[PDB]
């Protein structure tokens, strides 16, 4: 198994299979407990928490008294994100018998949403229990798991209220990707791109030789008793945890998480006009491929780097263009003006955008200041 | 104005008219930001929000563009230390023009109940925003405001739901004290004399002086225009500092030093869980000392002589020292604590034994933590 420190301390063990041989016995030896509580959608549940009860069992086994493990299985979509179903987990653990206590310890298996969610439950249950990461999708085993973020959304926006609690394991298996929908994985895909293209020529190139790859393991249909990225497996954990290590290794550290933020500035405005129909990775992409041209525009990135973003995205199936057909058939055709775009890139004078002097190579190392009139270029 | 520094920096103001000529002022020179939210509860509010108000607008007239002050009234008691309660505060917040954001700098103005509150909403705002404490019980000034806890009560029972986060200042004026409720202020006073009890003879001594005076000024009349703690003004503050001080000291030390803080409150609390909301904390916790006292004594660690100081200085202050007490009685109808009751609360406490703070004498703890005790010998002060 690979491990990644986190914050001068080992939190993520990533390789396949986790889920059924490691991450059970390791949480009874390294997160020492009497009550360990699951908390998923009945998406990912119905198709992982069975294996894992029994995996449970084997360990807690050996242990006495023995240890005892609560589930806790929520509708899916980010309807869960919310005041009343934090509230419900809460009430519900403080219903077991005996109560659950400050030494549970929460397993958050799931996506961004899953998260989020149960991230904050443990931060503020009885102050504070220890919790682990246990992503589910792709964009959650680079970007969300990683750095202790966790927050619910209210009817006046997404992530107001929430804290900052560090999980104590990242349990990264790559074999969630195997029923992963195709379109969350390209969805996740984004922000891997992202951060290779901000740290590294040679990954960014790595990601442009496998897209072909990867794209055929994550289309072609699986016939039971088989692994989805059979011959691939190596160049799959590859990739993906290069974007995981750098998110990894930002959070560990100013204006080095900035960079983070690449493709974000535009990209962010994209998805509040086009969101729910329209992924954040999906918005993304077309956000990097903008700020992208924005550079070129400015003169700091040449045409040749602007193409390949480009291409290297459409390579993994995503989005480039506002112009895109999928996005305009979602969204019955739905449209960014260049001005609700400015307004919603400030509800976050100048602008302050993450430039590119070329791939691997960001210009400053800080997000640059950029005047409007030169953002409004790109945004046609 | 005397500065108590907690975790490592400075962050308590203790003096007296904080509230009208300091804060205001010392908010937007070291706690600079655009907006300022005072959440208080409607007794509080309508004594001291006006005054501040005002000190607040000479303030920010100054400084420019304005810094905003926004305000929240939620009814007394500790009805409003719930989630419904902490969820409107919020979306009041979210829903401002514009929208209260990370800038924003918190003012909890109130006892405990406002203080756990505020310093919970706080925590969580957009993942956190700075906030102050503004103690305004006793109680809240030599406890409850030192130390991050916060929390807001659920059906199931107090603070499941809250958690950790310091207040970048701590303002005690003691002026407070001058409309705290004669009961509030006796209320507190518990806290202060467990404080002394197990950090310093020479400090609980005083506080055996000091009562006569004290509980006079308390409860007298103080025709118009004159300060309720006249004459005795330096000896409150010094009485009042120590124990916020220990407070501060055991919350900086980097393990059984906070158990100490638990003094009296073993059996306290199971007092307590019986007797409330009729009797207040401090009042559980005098009987809890004066029991835990006749505990250690009964062990053989503590002396009859020390036993009866803690029961004559609780006394003093106008605490109960024992169940039976008449004031007690009458407000609880004379409602019963059985032996039984009472161990079994003191279970609700994650055995064969009980773990409890024993003194060897008063201003020195028996053991660096609380001490491993057996049941039945607890349950004999208890009869
Ligand atoms: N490994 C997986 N296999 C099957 N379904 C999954 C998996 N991961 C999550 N899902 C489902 O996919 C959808 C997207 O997950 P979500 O947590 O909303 O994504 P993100 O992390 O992008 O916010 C949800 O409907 C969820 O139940
Ligand atoms: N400085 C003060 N003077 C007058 N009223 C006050 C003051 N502090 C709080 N109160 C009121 O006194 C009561 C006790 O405050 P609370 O915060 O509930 O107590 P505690 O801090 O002991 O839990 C409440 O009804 C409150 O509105
Ligand atoms: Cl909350
Ligand atoms: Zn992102
Ligand atoms: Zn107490």
């Amino acid at each position: 198994p690979t491990k990644i420190s986190i914050l001068g301390r080992e939190s993520i063990i990533a390789d396949f299979g986790l889920w059924r041989n490691y991450v059970a016995k390791d949480l009874i030896s390294d997160c020492s407990s009497t009550t360990y509580v699951l908390v998923t959608d009945t998406n990912i549940g119905s198709i992982y928490t069975p294996s894992f009860e029994e995996a449970f069992r084997k360990r807690a086994a050996e242990i006495t008294p023995s240890p005892r493990l609560l589930i806790y299985n929520r509708p899916p979509g980010e309807v869960s994100k919310s005041r009343q179903t934090k509230a419900d987990i809460e009430d519900w653990m403080l219903s077991q018998n005996p109560p659950c206590g400050r030494d549970t310890v929460v397993i958050a298996l799931g996506g961004g949403v899953i998260g989020d969610l149960t991230g904050f439950v443990a931060s503020t249950y009885m102050r504070g229990v220890r919790y682990v990461q246990v992503p589910t999708t792709l964009l959650a085993m680079v970007d969300s798991s990683i750095g202790g973020k966790t927050a619910i959304d209210t009817p006046l926006g997404k992530n107001l209220i929430g804290a900052i609690w560090q999980p104590t394991k990242i349990y990264i298996d790559l074999e969630f990707l195997e029923t992963l929908p195709v379109r969350e994985f390209i969805n996740g895909m984004a922000e891997v791109i992202k951060t290779a293209a901000i740290s590294s020529e040679e990954e960014f190139t790595a990601l442009e030789e496998n897209a072909e790859t990867i794209l055929k393991a994550v289309r072609r249909e699986v016939t039971p008793g088989e692994h989805r990225f059979e011959g691939t497996e190596e160049i799959l954990k590859a990739r993906i945890l290069a974007s995981a290590r750098h998110k990894a290794y930002v959070v560990s550290a100013g204006g080095l998480r900035n960079l983070l933020n690449w493709g974000h500035s535009i990209g962010h405005a994209i998805e509040a006009i086009l969101t729910p129909q329209i992924l954040h990775g999906e918005c993304v992409a077309i956000g990097m491929v903008k700020e992208a041209e924005l550079a070129r525009h400015l003169g700091i990135l040449k045409g040749v780097a602007v193409s390949r973003i480009v291409k290297c995205l459409a390579a993994y199936g995503l989005p480039t263009s506002l112009k895109d057909a999928r996005i305009r058939k979602l969204t019955a055709g739905k449209h960014c003006s260049v001005d609700q775009l400015m307004f919603n890139m400030a509800l976050d004078p100048k602008k302050k955008i993450v430039l590119l002097s070329a791939i691997g190579t960001p210009y400053e190392t800080r997000a640059s200041v950029v005047a409007n009139e030169d953002i409004r270029v790109v945004l046609a």
